[PDB]
């Protein structure tokens, strides 16, 4: 049977497959190599990606994300009571272990977070499935690399649920490694700098002879793209209430519009120096448009930039690292397409360039592919 690699990510999802020699990362039914990790049980239906990550404006109790933030662990850890004050849809105490409660036709309705984590991969399956005309059985799945054994065994739960057989669990800074193809002869120590739409995870891993080993995990668990976006947004709501007397804030149609506009805007700002965020009508009879440059973008972000080397200079206080004693830093994540985040990481290295691909949001599901094909030989 084929072997594929699935990043499961706290926000996305990503499936590659081997064959022939080559990864290919796969498309969704809506042509997208990312899928946003979103369930939604509205209405009698249940939706998986982009279309449940719609109903989240008009139904934030039955929309369904994050779930990689609560599976394996306890309802009252610090980090899931601080997550069920944040997200929106009911989490409750089954036994000691968050579960996640909405309502299917008006029934109230319980889940493990391994049976939501279940029906992502089930839609990953399906894609593989789907392009190499057969069934599939067994993956590659990564985790990040501070997860412990029961955040581990509740991914591997997951998959079962989902008909899949993960008959390896390898960790996102090996996973980034392999797709780098960093040399696995000698000892090389690498930081793997791991920016996502939510989250903040930096790691030094050291390759040994073809054995991969991370030294020491850090990170900012409420920290990425979406919170650039978020300062952005709030900018020019402010703005836009200063104008017009509409406080855009009022109108939720109104503001999922505008963080559409606002992430194709952050995304060209990583290009050019200027962009224009339009949107007609975003209420009736006002249109939004403004000018945001690289210089505001920055500005606008300083702190949550300079906030990721905090987590640097654990991982090399953990390790008892030297900065100099890092060979090559590699970076993860759609976010590392910031140029000021380069700049930031290459200063703090005392000038030396980080490494980075051409497409770090699939970096890690393309290492799980490789993962895959490692495996079958
Ligand atoms: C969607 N998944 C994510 O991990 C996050 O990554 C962000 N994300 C993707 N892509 C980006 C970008 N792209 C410009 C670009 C394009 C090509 C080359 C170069 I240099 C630069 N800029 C800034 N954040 C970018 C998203 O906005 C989410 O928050």
């Amino acid at each position: 049977g084929p072997v594929i690699g699935i990043d499961l990510g706290t926000t996305y999802s990503c499936v590659g497959v081997f064959k022939n020699g080559r990864v290919e990362i796969l498309n969704n039914e809506l042509g997208n190599r990312i899928t946003p990790s979103y369930v939604s049980f509205v209405d009698g239906e249940r939706k998986v990606g982009e279309a449940a990550k719609l109903e989240a404006t008009l139904h934030p109790t039955q929309t369904v994300f994050d779930v990689k933030r609560l599976i394996g662990r306890k309802f009252d850890d610090q980090e899931v009571v601080k997550d069920r004050s944040l997200l929106p849809y009911e989490i409750v105490n089954n036994q000691g272990k968050p579960n996640i409660k909405v309502q299917i036709k008006d029934k109230d309705t319980t889940f493990a977070p391994e049976q939501i984590s279940a029906m992502v991969l089930e839609k990953m399956k399906e894609i593989a499935q789907s392009f190499l005309g057969k069934p599939v059985k067994n993956a590659v799945v990564t985790v990040p690399a501070y997860f412990n054994d029961a955040q581990r065994q509740a991914t591997k739960d997951a998959g079962t649920i989902a008909g899949l057989n993960i008959v390896r669990i390898i960790n996102e800074p090996t996973a980034a490694a392999l797709a780098y193809g960093l040399d696995k002869k000698e000892e090389t120590s690498i930081l793997v700098y791991d920016l996502g739409g939510g989250t903040f995870d930096v790691s030094i891993l050291v390759i040994d002879n073809g054995v991969f080993e991370v030294y020491a995990t850090a990170g900012n668990t409420h920290l990425g793209g979406e919170d650039f976006d978020q300062r952005v947004m709030d900018y020019f709501i402010k703005m836009f209430k200063k104008k017009n007397n509409i406080d855009l804030r009022t109108d939720k149609r109104a503001i999922q519009k505008l963080r559409k506009e606002v992430e194709i805007a952050k995304r060209n700002l990583s290009v050019v120096h200027s962009t224009q965020i339009e949107i007609e009508d975003i209420v009736e009879g006002h249109n939004f448009s403004e000018t945001l440059t690289r210089a505001k973008f920055e500005e606008l972000n300083d702190d949550l930039f300079r906030e990721t080397l905090e987590p640097v200079k654990k991982v090399l206080d953990d390790a008892k690292y030297e900065k100099s004693k890092i060979d090559e830093i590699v970076l993860v994540g759609g976010s590392t397409r910031i140029p000021k985040i380069q700049q930031i990481i290459k200063e703090f290295f005392n000038g030396k360039e980080p490494n980075r691909g051409i497409n770090p949001d699939e970096a890690v599901a393309y290492g799980a592919a490789i993962q895959a094909g490692i495996i079958l030989g």
